[PDB]
């Protein structure tokens, strides 16, 4: 199979990890390296169980030679260093493990500038840049505060490449729900859309249980996360899914401070669970998130309907926001959204037709990722615009505040005056 791999498999054996009740070996699969069943495996059938003696989480770093210096560092920053450090030590307990780790993944955090150009105008590009920058600073401050000082624990220099290396390793390998633990064995099982149960973590050791009945020769998979968008999967790991329901685009709304009614609006927003700035994730084919419309109406409020910000309504204001304020309010927010969508759609360099034709051929993993992501984002953008386009049509089918107030007027009651004269 592989010198470095075969050597890694020997290591797990000389540790009690892989005994005989381990129905799985490693192999070269389209998705890198994976676990292939040596014998049939049934649902929830235990596959592997590595002893905590072999983790690489905050607790393991706090108990190593650098456990003192990283005493007050954020959990991930601590593991980043630990990982870089052990990677150099020829006497490390993971000497064989590291000889297996991929230097890179297809995460956007490794893409070249040309590769990144394929994501031009995409929300994913923005998210990736932000994250790259952040990690950079946080990592450079580490060099000057923990690496350079203790030139005794860190003999060799430390480049950004090494930093992003460890960050990537952490974000595409560690297990969240249990907090940022890593397991040299379980670190090999890949993701499949076949899995829809999501729940394979258990435990001192790490107990991994196959959520599916794999036949001998086949690969053992798991579901990384059902709720992530394709943009999220693209950054965290280096892949995405064809499933159009994974496409999402998040909108960001806010109550500007330049708004003449800022103070009252912020009061209304916070009193109902929303901050000065709010993020609404919009997934394809899914209905608009609750709160998006009422928050949009609050943003668009305006002088005419400002009377709703009075103490008198502080208890029902949100209810009115959910039902609708007025035709001018509604019409304003619709144009705002629709223009934002058109404006955004115009930032991409390919049409959806071109993306779809490209997908009909063979594409390098990174290009395939950019094409699927940008196509998806365009679908969401166009769906959002269509939703509000209808809205602009049905602009008069909504019963606004005024009309709702006169519904119960009782114009046609009784001839009250007959009783008014009886006393
Ligand atoms: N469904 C998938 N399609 C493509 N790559 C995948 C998939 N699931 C996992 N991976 C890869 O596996 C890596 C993350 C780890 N969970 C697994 C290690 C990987 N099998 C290796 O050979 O190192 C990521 O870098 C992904 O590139
Ligand atoms: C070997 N990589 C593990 C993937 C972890 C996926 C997700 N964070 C979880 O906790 O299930």
């Amino acid at each position: 199979l592989s010198p470095a791999v075969q050597t890694f498999w020997k290591w797990l054996q000389e540790e009690g990890v892989i005994t005989a009740k381990t129905p799985v070996k490693a192999s070269v699969v389209t998705e890198g390296l994976g676990l292939v069943a040596l014998k049939d495996i049934s649902r929830n059938d235990v596959i592997l169980q590595v002893p905590k003696r072999l983790w690489i989480n905050p607790d393991a770093v706090a108990a190593s030679e650098i456990g003192r210096v990283c005493s007050e560092l954020k959990p991930w920053l601590s593991v980043i260093l630990f990982l870089i450090r052990e990677r150099s030590r020829e006497d490390s307990v993971w000497k064989h493990y590291f000889g297996i780790l991929p230097q890179e993944t297809d995460s956007t955090i490794y893409w070249s500038e040309e590769e990144l150009q394929e994501l031009q105008g995409s929300q994913l590009l923005k998210t990736t840049v932000s994250v790259k920058e952040y990690v950079k600073n946080e990592c450079l401050k580490l060099e000057q505060e923990i690496i350079l000082p203790n030139k005794r624990l860190f003999p060799d220099p430390v480049t950004l490449d090494d930093f992003f290396w460890a960050f990537g390793i952490l974000r595409s390998r560690a297990f969240s729900r249990l907090n940022l633990v890593v397991v040299p064995m379980a670190d090999l099982i890949n993701h499949s859309a076949g899995v829809t149960t999501e729940d394979h973590a258990y435990e001192y050791l790490f107990s991994l249980k196959s959520p599916l009945s794999v036949k001998a020769g086949e690969q053992v998979y798991i579901q990384y996360d059902l709720n992530k968008s394709n943009a999220e999967l693209a950054l965290d790991y280096g892949f995405i899914e064809p499933n159009e329901n994974r496409h999402a685009y998040t909108l960001t709304l806010e109550i500007s401070e330049s708004d003449p009614f800022f103070d009252d609006k912020l009061d209304v927003a916070e009193s109902n669970g929303f901050a000065q700035t709010a993020y609404f994730d919009i997934f394809y084919n899914r209905t608009l998130p609750p709160g998006l419309l009422p928050y949009l109406r609050l943003v668009a409020l305006g002088g005419t309907d400002a009377f709703l910000l009075e103490s008198l309504f502080r208890d029902t204001i949100w209810g009115h926001l959910e039902l609708s304020v007025s035709r001018d309010n509604e019409e304003l927010l619709c144009k705002a959204v629709r223009e934002a969508c058109k404006s955004a759609l115009a930032g991409y360099h390919t049409t959806i037709e071109q993306d779809r034709e490209l997908k009909e051929g063979n594409l390098d993993s990174r290009l395939a990722i950019a094409v699927g992501i940008r196509e998806g984002e365009k679908m969401v953008l166009q769906q959002i615009d269509g939703i509000f386009e209808q809205k602009e049509l049905e602009l008069d089918q909504l019963e606004y505040y005024q009309e709702r107030r006169l519904k119960d007027l009782g114009l046609c009651g009784e001839n009250g005056d007959i009783l008014e004269n009886l006393y």
